[PDB]
């Protein structure tokens, strides 16, 4: 029973574990990174479990050239190189041992040495760019482009800056963004200091995984691609830096004046959109030399067997390789799910077994695109979509210590709201009160009333293969802050002391979370019937018709001179509605002691996410199949309902042939409704 | 149980249901259709099946323009019309009556009246045009070109005298390959007389359905591509003649001698093949005035519910719609479902109930593209490939009466030996034997020794859409002649006379199909454990690495220069063996008793052949799937197998770049070893 389970899971070993997790760095594709999967087998293998596999495939990763670093330079009039970027940073406290540390880079930036005028840009979002090129009128090709981590996903900001003709990128971070005002920098407070730099990988795969295997596994025979038609490489080199570098960068910065407060950080300098200086005169010049190569890299793989169904999969997964130590990201959720596995496997020695398989994977390069899980997803579909129940996300547990952040398909709703109703709270505060109860009252739905908020699913870590391409069931959970990230995410800095001062001394952030990602698990492996309640999908379901529909509104002049129609849309969402209500009805009226009719209901239950999947996916986007969810096309963080018909929608006006946008709505509106319709009917009655 | 199911099944009412079903013309989208499809409905219902729906679609089909004829005229000089062909077929005594039955005419051409010299082609298949134009060196480019039915699907001929810039194509049946020497002309015989004209559509629809929703259903609001991007149009008029209208073209045949005997039929002219005539002078021209329009269509469904596995479909479905009365084609099979129908809802009514639930289905427009099979595929994938269990198709019972043909996957090869040795051939001389046996000594497989041959699975028919793009099991049978065809195929002769005085008198071969076929969907539907053997499939599977690995070896100088390795194919296909062994051996020892270690079992199998699919397609062809077998590129009537290796190797010597022509072999290569393989671990152990 869970009861069990949970009283099983402790704190101090979670501590333990991410002590012992991150001593050293443990970069993809490195030794070390080898050496702690060859662990993480053994100890799972030791806590009971009865298999525990490594999975390896050889991937393009991407590294700086040790013998020849990278850096920005300003230069004058016969290029004398006046300033230089740093060239590493600062290391904390008792790690000058620190035996290698990657220095900062942007992950598979082309190599190159470009020259030019800045121009700043604010975030690199689509608007920054708009507001640039179609209000000022500020053109940035030939350019070079220094934009700030925030708001959305790296690899958006440098295919925007590409998209917008400019010949290079710098990211930096502004304590704006990453400076928490009355914190002090790390090691003594957890504030980004001026010397630190966001790491992190800059490709647009757009779900492809592996970008020289893209749709098949990369293992020993695979074919592979020219890296000249590599899935998503930039063309243009990037390269990040800290907020001291950067105001040496800022300072001198030309042209207009920031077209307002939004675009300014506080760093002490005009914020000047430019492009130029003032020093006119002086020019900037990059110096990238990393090298792009495929290496090989391994997952582990631990299969707990069902005991009534050992082919429905529930899967529980987070990965292992870190930018430096990863003391956050991703060792706090290796460590948390460590100490599940193990509290697992003690049940199971204990005599027990879980209704359905469980799967524990400690994934591989999720860091360099996803790469690890999604090779792996590639190399197992048919396996995962005819047996794949649901899939958990375990990347970091804590990234704040407010409230709890839950993002998941709405079939998972009603169980998280059930669970959490069953857990503590462990807020200063609320001790007494239940997690739902904390939870619901620090973050409440915008969709009301008294509803703990719930996100929905973009990409941006390893649960993305599982939903937005095979269909399966997914969801996370995390403690969070009150899309930038927490300042000292992706450096030096992010190390276990970061975590025992600063975030959670006591170790119950974790083991919340730890409760709420086992229990999930726990539940969906074990419950007679799915814990999917299909009918949350019909509520959400008829909100995104309408989001979408107001959108549409925009503009009636031409929604009139075409004849858009939404009412197959919501024809389609009102008997999803209905079909729902008379499915759950059945779902409550079955003898559960007849087996084939209580399989044949939780496989409707269990394919139904499966059913929003279209073979075709959605245009330009092949790796992304699922009709109601995508990543959002501006920020990959974030997830966007509807995607096909927003995308089509989105910045309408600027087009040329107007007949042909509309028409192209249109499609993409009928496309929906069909896809609502035809998931409907597999909740409908078989025969 | 099986022997009663049979027993049931009566020759006489075949013979009553085909004489109801071929007394009016049939034609897809007319009304005299709709009412048919009216009646299947009633008599559905009235034999006892649960439930009979119709579905029904709005598609593009297509039709001579009544009020304005398309002919084949000579022009002299000044386009004096000194030769015109006929306007429709000498309709069989009986039929002046015969309301309207539809003129001859290629479906789909475009509309032209092209002038031109007739370029003689043999049958427009790749070679004949490889002769034409690497040999004789013959350039077709401009010209019309006369070719002859046979060998391949039209559609094909159509498109390779298009490739070869052709402006027209007609096409003509030559008694060389209707004309079975020694047999009388209809009405006396069954020879096609030199008055008539095989029927028939043109399209390339490479499995997309109707042309204008490709992927989405054809309903109320789907949305329509322009005519202008319809899938698979030709762009050059085509139509066909009978081969007295031949020989008046043929005769006056200029440039070269045949290039040899096998371009040469039975009528009594030179087949030279041009261009030009020898009346240097006169020239062709084609009047083609056919219009398509959207039109609606309709299926008729009837579930037969699973008293066990209601969720389990097991499907026999057969076209509807003829191009005139379809005494064959397809009303003989159409009346076969007929008796099998009534006969299920026979024991249904005694109380008797199959433990899965099978589907009836009456197809519409089969004769313009498998389009009305194909739109329900579309409309309902989801709920056909998590449930379907397998296909068995019903077109023509005979066509012939000399043997049983079957094609299907290997995964019945074994149900379809069993199922034939418990039945009584119905051959003049074999009364005493079984019809295995007389079916073995008729037909006898090249693969050896003691076996029946049977057949790969192409397209050319309404099976097309289930296996080659869902992946369900799929197969077929129907008695046979000692591609081409039988001589009054898709002519106005084909009538219910045609069958009961030349084919089938007793219709005892009827009844032998109707066993066959009911036969197999009552084994599918009701056996405890699925009748796929998964062994048989790792058989012909290796076969057939044999056959791609054969064919490469043609070049060795390339396959060293570029290390063309089949390693993991044969690796690949050796893992499925072994594990199908394996398999086999566990489904020996499994208590019968425990429910859902049952469903397990027949899960994997029943999901095996979808692990054939791969989601991306093949290349250039989207809708075919199936990694082992596709319809042939230059004949989609026959089945190929790793088409996807096929194709590239095929005609490479042709090939500019022949490192990029080699790198695709091996892309192609590892796609199907990792198929095969992927596939084999669907039957390992599940946890
Ligand atoms: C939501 O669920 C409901 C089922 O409860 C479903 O209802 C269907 O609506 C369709 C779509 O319009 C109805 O369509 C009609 O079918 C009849 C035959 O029964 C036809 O005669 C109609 O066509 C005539 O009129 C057309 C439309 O104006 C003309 O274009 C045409 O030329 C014809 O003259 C029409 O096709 C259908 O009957 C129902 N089925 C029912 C009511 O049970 C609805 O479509 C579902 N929504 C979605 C988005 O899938
Ligand atoms: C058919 O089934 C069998 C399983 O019975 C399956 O066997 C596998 O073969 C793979 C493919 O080659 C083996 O691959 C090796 O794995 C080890 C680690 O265990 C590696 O050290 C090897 O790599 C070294 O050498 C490579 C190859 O020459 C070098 O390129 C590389 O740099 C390394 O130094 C190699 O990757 C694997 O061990 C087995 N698994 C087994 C034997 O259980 C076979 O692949 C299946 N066939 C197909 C086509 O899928
Ligand atoms: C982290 O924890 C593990 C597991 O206890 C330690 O691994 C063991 O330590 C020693 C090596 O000094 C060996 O006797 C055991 O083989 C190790 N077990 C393994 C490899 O699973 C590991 O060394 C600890 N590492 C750190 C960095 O604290
Ligand atoms: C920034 O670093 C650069 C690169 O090393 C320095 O310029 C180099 O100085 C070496 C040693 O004198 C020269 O011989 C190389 O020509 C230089 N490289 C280039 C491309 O200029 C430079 O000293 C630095 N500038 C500052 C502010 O220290
Ligand atoms: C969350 O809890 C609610 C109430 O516990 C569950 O819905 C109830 O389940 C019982 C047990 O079947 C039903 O008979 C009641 O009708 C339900 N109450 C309501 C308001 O529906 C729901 O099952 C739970 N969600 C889960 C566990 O997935
Ligand atoms: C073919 O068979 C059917 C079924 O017996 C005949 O349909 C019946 O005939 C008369 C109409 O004259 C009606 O009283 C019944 O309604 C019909 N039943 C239906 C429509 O299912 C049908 O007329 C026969 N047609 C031919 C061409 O022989
Ligand atoms: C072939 O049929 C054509 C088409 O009708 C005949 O030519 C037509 O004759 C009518 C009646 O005299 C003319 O006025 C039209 O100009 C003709 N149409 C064309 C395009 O020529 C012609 O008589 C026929 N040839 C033969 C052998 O009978
Ligand atoms: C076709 O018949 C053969 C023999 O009837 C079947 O294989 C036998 O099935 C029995 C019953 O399980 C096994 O114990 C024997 O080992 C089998 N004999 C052989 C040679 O395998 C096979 O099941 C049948 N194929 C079907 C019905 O799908
Ligand atoms: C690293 O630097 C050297 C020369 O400074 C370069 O030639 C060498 O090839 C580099 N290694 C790479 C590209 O991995
Ligand atoms: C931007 O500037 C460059 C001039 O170097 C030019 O080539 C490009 O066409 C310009 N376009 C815009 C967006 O104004
Ligand atoms: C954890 O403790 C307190 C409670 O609000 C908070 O102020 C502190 O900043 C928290 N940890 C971090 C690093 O946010
Ligand atoms: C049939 O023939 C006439 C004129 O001869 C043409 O204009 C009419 O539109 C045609 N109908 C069609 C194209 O369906
Ligand atoms: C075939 O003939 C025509 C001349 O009308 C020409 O335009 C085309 O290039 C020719 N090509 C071949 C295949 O010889
Ligand atoms: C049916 O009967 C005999 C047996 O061989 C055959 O010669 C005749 O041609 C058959 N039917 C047809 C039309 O082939
Ligand atoms: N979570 C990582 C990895 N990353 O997430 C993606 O979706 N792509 C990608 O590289 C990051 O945000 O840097
Ligand atoms: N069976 C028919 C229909 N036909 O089969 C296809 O595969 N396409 C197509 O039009 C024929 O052969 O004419
Ligand atoms: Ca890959
Ligand atoms: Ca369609
Ligand atoms: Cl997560
Ligand atoms: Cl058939
Ligand atoms: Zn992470
Ligand atoms: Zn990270
Ligand atoms: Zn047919
Ligand atoms: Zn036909």
């Amino acid at each position: 029973n869970m009861k069990a389970f949970l009283d099983e899971l402790k704190a101090e070993n979670i501590k333990k574990f991410l002590y012992n997790f991150t001593q050293i760095p443990h970069l993809a594709g490195t030794e070390q990174n080898f050496q702690l999967a060859k662990q993480i087998q053994s100890q799972w293998k030791e806590f009971g479990l009865d298999s525990v596999e490594l999975a390896h495939y050889d991937v393009l990763l991407s590294y700086p050239n040790k013998t020849h670093p990278n850096y920005i330079s300003i230069i004058n009039e016969d290029g004398n190189e006046i300033f230089n970027t740093s060239l590493f940073e600062p290391p904390p406290p008792g790690y000058e041992n620190v035996s290698d540390i990657v220095p900062p880079f942007s992950a598979f930036s082309p190599q190159g040495m470009p020259e030019g005028d800045l121009v700043y840009v604010n975030y690199a979002r689509t608007e920054d760019f708009f507001k640039l090129e179609r209000d000022m009128k500020i053109n940035c090709s030939g350019k070079i482009v220094i934009a700030r981590y925030g708001k959305v996903f790296r690899g958006n900001k440098v295919k925007n800056a590409q998209l917008a003709g400019a010949k290079g990128v710098i990211l930096y971070s502004d304590p704006a963004d990453y400076f928490a005002p009355g914190v002090k920098s790390y090691p003594d407070g957890w504030n980004l200091p001026g010397g630190g730099v966001q790491r992190g990988n800059i490709l647009n795969l757009n779900g492809a995984g592996d970008p020289l295997t893209p749709g098949y596994p990369a293992n020993e025979y695979a074919y592979r691609r020219g890296i000249a038609e590599a899935v998503g490489l930039p063309s243009i080199p990037v390269h990040p830096i800290g907020y001291y570098d950067a105001q040496k960068l800022l300072e001198k910065m030309g042209g207009s004046a920031p077209p307002d407060s939004s675009w300014r950080g506080s760093l002490k300098v005009p914020y000047n959109v430019g492009p130029g200086f003032t020093f006119s005169t002086q020019k900037v010049k990059m110096h990238i030399h990393s090298t792009n190569e495929v290496t090989r890299i391994y997952n582990v793989i631990g299969t707990l067997r069902g005991a009534v169904e050992p082919d429905r999969y529930v899967i529980l997964g987070g990965h292992r390789d870190s930018w430096v130590f990863g003391g956050i990201d991703p060792q706090s959720g290796a460590a948390v799910v460590h100490e599940i596995v193990r509290s697992f496997g003690t049940l199971k020695k204990e005599g027990w077994r879980p209704r359905r398989t469980i799967l524990f994977a400690s994934w591989d390069a999720e860091e360099f695109g996803l790469l690890g899980s999604t090779e792996w997803a590639e190399e197992n579909s048919r396996l995962l979509q005819e047996r794949g129940v649901a899939y958990i996300n375990a990347d970091s547990s804590i990234e704040g210590n407010y409230t709890l952040r839950v993002d998941c398909t709405p079939l998972m709703y009603s169980l998280v709201h059930n669970l959490t109703k069953e857990l503590k709270s462990p807020d200063e505060g609320f001790e007494g009160k239940s997690l739902y109860e904390s939870w619901t009252k620090k973050s409440p739905s915008p969709e009301f009333s008294g509803m703990p908020r719930i996100s929905k699913l973009g990409s941006g870590n390893d649960f993305e293969v599982f939903f937005q391409r095979l269909g399966i069931a997914s969801g996370r959970a995390r403690y969070t802050k009150n899309f930038s990230g927490y300042p000292l995410y992706h450096s030096v800095y992010e190390t276990y002391e970061l975590v025992e001062k600063f975030y959670d001394p006591m170790f119950k952030y974790h083991l919340t979370v730890a409760q709420v990602r086992g229990g999930m698990v726990f539940e969906l492996a074990n419950s007679i019937v799915l814990p999917f309640d299909c009918r949350d999908y019909a509520v959400v379901l008829r909100k995104y018709a309408d989001k979408i529909y107001s959108i549409s509104m925009k503009h009636p002049q031409e929604m009139k001179t075409y004849s858009v129609s939404f009412d197959s849309l919501f024809s389609a969402v009102k008997n999803f509605t209905e079909i729902a209500s008379k499915f759950s009805e059945r779902l409550q009226d079955f003898d559960k002691s007849n087996p084939i009719v209580l399989r044949m209901m939780n496989d409707q239950l269990m394919f139904l996410e499966r059913a929003f999947i279209d073979p075709l996916g959605l245009p330009d986007r092949p790796f992304y199949r699922h009709v109601i969810y995508a990543p959002s096309s501006h920020n990959k963080y974030a997830g966007e309902s509807f995607p096909g018909i927003y995308d089509a929608l989105f910045d309408i006006e600027s087009k040329v042939d107007p007949s042909k946008a509309w028409g192209e709505v249109k499609r993409q509106i009928y496309v929906a409704a069909f896809t609502v319709q035809a998931a409907a009917e597999t909740l409908s009655e078989v025969a």
